[PDB]
């Protein structure tokens, strides 16, 4: 069953059982849900409402315009090179782009800034938990990610609108995430996100006021494969609009990424590289298998 971790259980006598569950999910699922994570319920409710409203007022017209312009207004055959997805990006660090998005409101912008800061603080707390589970010094992962300008932190704001013929196209094709740690505020009613575990696609259950955590390729490298980046996709449906507000805590562009030496006994099979070089390779082969990308950094 899909791991849901109650972070409030870290403050007392259940801490060891809870950390152990975090480690077990990191090893065997690559994903887990957290509850009682510190983010105000009211703020999540406001981000949810304003994202859905902005889709209706702005994104939806652009999505249908995109459909006709690619002939995707009439699905007849399988489409394996396009994602049934409506998306824009919000940059937080190194430098925010929030002031340049022309069609969002003052209240949205201010709320997104509040939300983004809180998520960045949670991302850093979660990485220290990972450090503790791995036997690394506190702040080890935060230090590796810093580079010279600090981490890269952005939010992908997506909707997966109803699709008449879901078996013809995915909402988002299977892939692993290139980056560090991913913090997803997903729709709490409409399913669609799945991960691959032990030969089966397993749904990431919609859960009110929860955050979905997963680990990217960079943590697989740093942990010497102890924590693997796992494949995931988004399927469409004929009815429903799945919301997705996914924030990515990634290394800075010039950060040197390598397996932590205390996790390496035998010579590591993972490469040492500069993060931007990984990103430039990933951009073009995102939906191809993950493992050639590690071998390509050698
Ligand atoms: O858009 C993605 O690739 C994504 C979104 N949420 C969680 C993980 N990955
Ligand atoms: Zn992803």
């Amino acid at each position: 069953k899909f791991p849901v971790v109650d972070l409030s259980k870290l403050n007392g006598e259940e801490r060891d059982q809870t950390m152990a569950l975090i480690n077990e999910a990191c090893e065997n699922w690559g994903f887990f849900e957290i509850v009682n994570h510190g983010l105000p319920h009211d703020l999540m409710d406001k981000i949810e409402k304003m994202t859905k409203d902005h889709y209706k007022t702005c994104q939806e017209q652009k999505f249908n315009d995109m459909l006709k312009s690619k002939g995707l207004d009439n699905l007849e055959t399988e489409v394996e090179d396009v994602d049934w997805e409506s998306t824009f990006y919000v940059r937080h660090l190194p430098q925010s782009n929030l002031n340049d998005i022309s069609d969002v409101s003052d209240e949205y912008r201010t709320a997104m800034k509040d939300f983004g800061k809180r998520l960045e603080n949670l991302a850093e707390d979660l990485l220290d938990l990972l450090c503790e589970n791995l036997g690394l010094e506190k702040g080890y992962l935060k230090k590796v990610f810093h580079g010279t300008k600090g981490p890269t932190f952005g939010t992908k704001v997506s909707n997966y609108p109803p699709c008449p013929k879901p078996e013809m196209i995915k909402g988002l094709r299977a892939h692993t995430d290139a980056g560090g740690i991913i913090l997803l505020f997903q729709d709490d009613k409409v399913s669609g996100l799945q991960l691959l575990k032990d030969g089966d696609w397993i749904d990431v259950p919609p859960l009110n006021h929860s955050i979905v955590i997963n680990l990217g390729d960079q943590l697989e490298v740093i942990t010497n494969g102890k924590y693997k980046s796992v494949l995931h996709r988004v399927v469409t449906q004929q009815e429903g609009n799945r919301m997705s507000v996914a924030s990515f805590y990634n290394p800075g562009s010039d950060a040197e990424i390598s397996p932590a030496t205390s996790l390496v006994e035998k010579d590591s099979e993972y490469p040492s590289f500069v993060f931007d070089d990984y990103m430039k390779l990933y951009a073009g082969v995102k939906f191809q298998p993950k493992e050639p990308r590690f071998a390509a950094m050698k």
